[PDB]
């Protein structure tokens, strides 16, 4: 219904099959930033959403919730951005502005928070975003390998800060060395933690040590390895997207330790009361992060040279990438090269 | 195997029936406090243990993990306590002293923590306790109505402080208005919270308002009442000992809110990931509390005149009281008058 021509990829139904899709964006309002999309990260969440895993997908579904681009126009009241600036946008682009969560700068938890993909995401030529939901991209962070910071980076960083899993010398587990996990690992290392990777096989063992500097690696299907590490970890970041038990993770925690649940399985977790009571353990979940947190995160990543390991793909490759995500078959995030491959 | 004659009540088997039982206590060592027991609180945990609910009861089981008494002998190196002092003892009376939890003054989480009831509890004439696990009893706290502070009071206070559910103006739910719950409620009120009681029926509604000053009362099995309170609570103290879902409690929490699980059911909790992810909620369990926390708790209770509502009973009534615990049929804790009713 709007004046600015847009084009990208959309799924028509819960098959999740993407196709070229024409749509539109609002004209640039007084407080808006229009940007040419350069790179669009993608991830398991897009695959899950495209197939309506969570039951809340609206079709047609235009993916794209982690973008970097260059400003093409700003509204008359925008001061902070100018034409040509490199900018990033994460998954939340509107909130109520007036509730407790919004006023306390944790607006990602606004009960009326609006996601970028809810009104056509930004695997597209252009995006138009209120200036309060855009960041200036740091000059020392690559655009292609940095874009997943707007999804994986913030999602890890926010709870790591909130729950105190950001201290040197503590022992932090990362469950699932995937898209989100490899970034969480890099943050934990930069905070000075000793990192244990908890993985479903030995395939990523060498990577964990030689790519990531893990201190130890546990295969979750090896009972002796898991048992040997009982009660050793201060915290665990659980990234696993598929059905799994929390009991083995809780067993790895010290008393008072914290399990942070980021992944979103369809099957509910079965949690015996003693698995928490014995040792007074904590389970917390977390989603995304606030704009204040994203700004802190991106400055921290720039200072510590934290980026993702990315496979840069074309628009035409997206359905292949989606199929590869069904076995997490990427090292470690797909990034779509919009600027060079989306046809105009 | 020890020299000092002791006598009290013990259960022989998982019927949970208590009978007179003779046993012994160690002589008073250099750092020990011998005390004559004056009041022994009892509670659902004693009923549960007496019937082996958790599978770890060793018979004979001498109940009594919350006591107030009077010092009768002190060891040669004891300075803090003197003969005749009124003192309190909670459930943990020995720890390893050298692990991370012990050295950080959270020794109730010592993996080798020793409960008072594990080596014959103190529903008995005499107890002998290392001085580091005894507190001086405040003169302005009644012995009879105060003794449950050493079980219910600490169990509520410790996580309320640890997880920040101790701030004025916050909205705190108490699930299950029983032995533990009524004390937790009183602490919440003293911290300046607005309290919502979540209960299994209307039966305790008048008590909640008139006796406890609750701000609202929700029947958990009334969907309209529960739905009307969605997203309103900063935290919940869940005391429920029987099978229940956490989903309705999580739904009452605001984003970032905290559910504290204190009670201990047989059936595991089923927790859908979205029940935590939506709003970034926290579920923490907790057990007992540390000696440092007990001292702070008892000073807070003395300052704010926090006591339990108790029914003082004789030794001869204990089995009848235990039966009444099966339906929580007490307002709100039984306290055994050892000094006046345990026969010499
Ligand atoms: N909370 C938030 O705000 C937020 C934001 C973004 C994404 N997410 C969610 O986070 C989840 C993970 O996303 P991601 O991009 O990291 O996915 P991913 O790239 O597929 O990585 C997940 C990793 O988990 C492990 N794994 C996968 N399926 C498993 C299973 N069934 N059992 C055990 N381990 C399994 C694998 O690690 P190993 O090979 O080491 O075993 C895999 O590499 C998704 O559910 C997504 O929706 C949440
Ligand atoms: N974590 C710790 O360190 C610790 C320490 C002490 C005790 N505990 C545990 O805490 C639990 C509660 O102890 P308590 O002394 O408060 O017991 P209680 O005096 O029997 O009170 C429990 C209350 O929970 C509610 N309730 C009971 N059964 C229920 C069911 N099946 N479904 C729903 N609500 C139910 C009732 O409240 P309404 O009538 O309002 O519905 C009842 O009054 C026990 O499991 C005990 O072992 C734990
Ligand atoms: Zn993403
Ligand atoms: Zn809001
Ligand atoms: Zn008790
Ligand atoms: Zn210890």
């Amino acid at each position: 219904v709007y004046p600015v021509k847009a084009f990208g990829l959309a799924a028509k139904d819960s098959s999740g099959l993407f196709s070229p899709f024409n749509f539109s964006r609002r004209a640039t309002g007084e407080h808006d930033v229009q940007l040419k999309v350069l790179y669009c990260g993608t991830c398991q969440y897009d695959r899950e959403m495209s197939k309506n895993k969570f039951g809340f997908t609206s079709y047609p579904y235009v993916l794209g919730h982690e973008i970097v681009g260059e400003v093409t126009e700003v509204g008359s009241k925008v001061q902070k951005f100018k034409v040509g600036d490199k900018v990033g946008v994460a998954s939340i682009i509107e909130t109520c502005g007036k509730c407790e969560m919004c006023t306390n700068e944790v607006e990602n938890y606004c009960p009326e928070a609006g996601s970028i993909d809810s009104n056509y995401g930004a695997c597209s030529n252009i995006a138009v975003i209120n200036e309060n939901f855009v960041i200036r991209w740091p000059e020392n962070l690559p655009l292609d390998s940095g874009v997943p910071l707007l999804c994986a980076g913030i999602t890890a960083y926010s709870p790591m800060k909130r729950y105190g899993l950001d201290k040197p010398g503590k022992r932090i587990g990362i469950a699932g060395l995937g898209g989100l996990g490899h970034v969480a690992l890099r943050f934990a290392k930069a905070f000075g933690a000793k990192v244990t990777v908890i993985s479903s096989s030995l395939k990523k063992k060498r990577e964990a040590f030689e790519k990531f500097g893990a201190d130890s690696f546990l295969v979750s299907s090896n009972p002796e390895e898991m048992q040997g590490a009982a009660g050793t970890l201060d915290g665990i970041i659980d990234t696993i997207p598929g059905n799994h038990s929390l009991e083995p993770l809780l067993a790895l925690l010290k008393p008072l330790g914290k399990l942070i649940i980021l992944g979103a399985p369809e099957m509910p977790f079965e949690v015996p009361a003693p698995s928490l009571l014995m040792g007074g353990k904590v389970m917390a979940a977390s989603t995304a992060g606030s704009m204040k947190e994203i700004q802190e995160m991106i400055e921290f990543a720039a200072e510590h040279n934290i980026v993702a390991d990315v496979e840069v793909i074309s628009i035409d490759y997206v359905n292949t990438a989606m199929e590869r995500l069904d076995n997490s078959d990427v090292r470690y995030r797909f990034v779509i090269d919009i600027g060079n491959t989306l046809k105009s």
